[PDB]
């Protein structure tokens, strides 16, 4: 009403309920809108994020709408703490969930896991909008247990510089192609990177990527052009879907399309 604008909640229609843990940003809680709706809600913590340029992006953000990604409902601004209101995810982020050992997953659960997350990247790539840090960790699961992918583009708004550069204590090395750790060039073929390490993350059920070394011995690693190796649930056509998101040059990786194609023909062979 008068005179909030379309991508702006009133926090007064807010019912707060159960606490579900801390982030870099603050803590997340559930709650309810008007009495009836489930929601999550993010609280940034004062001093941590660039807000005038986050809420000019969030009026852009509001008009994406795909099944597979998590879903914007607004934000509370005219106060502070601001607020970032999405849906409900009711059994937490990916990384904790392929951890749980009593789950016992078939490889066909995995397999549809990975195109969940293609299916929302292809979506993102038809807009040109890179996500920047995609993650297991960033990644959510809901009561029927679909995988949607949150946090997109998040990253561009944080103020503390050990997360921002390649020198960085806070960066994620772990998930970057070559031509990002040297020269910093970010494209649509670094976020195809990305996705071939989550498909590994998925197969090993959570290990953390090239295990044994730090950091600054994995970015060595990658530029002698040393690579991961095949976990062992995944088939031989599995492993050559992951593995060519990982060629030297950029220009050679696939597209999220290809991908796509790729993942249906091993369900029609495999199942
Ligand atoms: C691995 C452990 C972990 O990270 N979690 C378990 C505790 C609950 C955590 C959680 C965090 N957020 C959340 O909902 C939101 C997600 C993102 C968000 O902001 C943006 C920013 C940019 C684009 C999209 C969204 C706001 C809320 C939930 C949840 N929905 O249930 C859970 C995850």
């Amino acid at each position: 009403g008068l005179g909030y604008g379309s991508w702006e909640i009133d926090p007064k229609d807010l019912t707060f309920l159960k606490e579900l843990g801390t982030g870099q940003f603050g803590v997340v809680k559930y709650g309810k809108w008007r009495g009836q709706y489930d929601v999550a809600i993010k609280m940034i913590k004062e001093g941590s994020m660039s807000e005038d340029e986050f809420i000019e992006e969030a009026k852009v953000m509001m008009n994406l709408s795909h099944e597979k990604l998590v879903q914007l409902y607004g934000v509370c601004t005219k106060q502070r703490p601001i607020f970032i209101i999405t849906e409900y995810m009711a059994n937490g982020c990916l990384l904790n969930y392929l951890r749980e050992m009593r789950h016992r997953f078939q490889t066909q659960q995995l397999l549809e896991m990975c195109k969940d997350v293609c299916e929302a990247m292809e979506y993102l790539e038809s807009k040109q909008f890179l996500h920047r840090d995609l993650a297991a960790r960033n990644c959510l699961v809901n009561d029927q247990g679909v995988v949607k992918v949150s946090d997109f583009g998040l990253s561009r708004y944080v103020l503390d510089d050990e997360y921002t550069s390649s020198v960085g204590s806070k960066f994620p090395v772990r998930w970057s192609p070559p031509e990002v750790l040297m020269y910093s060039k970010f494209s649509s073929k670094s976020d195809i990177w990305a996705f071939g390490v989550l498909m590994w993350e998925i197969y090993s059920l959570g290990k953390m990527p090239y295990e044994r070394f730090t950091n600054s011995e994995t970015a060595e690693h990658i530029a002698q052009g040393l690579r991961l190796y095949r976990p062992h649930l995944a088939s031989e056509k599995v492993y050559t879907i992951m593995y060519s998101c990982w060629h030297e040059k950029a220009d050679e990786r696939p597209t999220f399309k290809i991908l796509l194609s790729n993942i249906l023909d091993v369900m029609d062979e495999e199942s």
